[PDB]
């Protein structure tokens, strides 16, 4: 199945968001990051992908389709808006095995709050 994640200047959760900011998918699902508002991209947060997963980094304003396979949690960011909170989490499968690695990482406050909220939304 394919899911869109919109890259927004503002959304349901306020300024500079991925919407949704949390999404649970199955292996083989795709997530298409939509540049609905200009100036955004999506990138995995280094240290926040599961064992053996490929990192990814899109271009600014690129419509970017990712196929998620390895189970676990994937922390994502928008590079230009990372520190002020434009982050999210894609979870592949149940009981993500890399959860503690993701939780333990340091981030700027606004990014951390949004990562933590996404992890909690996903039942972690
Ligand atoms: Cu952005």
């Amino acid at each position: 199945a394919d899911f869109e994640v919109h890259m927004l200047n503002k959304g349901k959760d306020g300024a500079i968001v991925f919407e949704p900011a949390s999404l649970k998918v199955a292996p083989g699902d795709t997530v298409t990051f939509i540049p609905t508002d200009k100036g955004h991209n999506v990138e995995t947060i280094k240290g926040m992908i599961p064992d053996g997963a490929e990192a990814f980094k899109s271009k600014i304003n690129e419509n970017y389709k990712v196929t998620f396979t390895a189970p676990g949690v994937y922390g994502v960011k928008c590079t230009p808006h990372y520190g002020m909170g434009m982050v999210g989490v894609v979870q592949v499968g149940d009981a993500p095995a890399n959860l503690e690695a993701v939780k333990g990482a340091k981030n700027p406050k606004k990014a951390q709050e949004r990562l933590d909220a996404a992890l909690a939304a996903l039942g972690n």
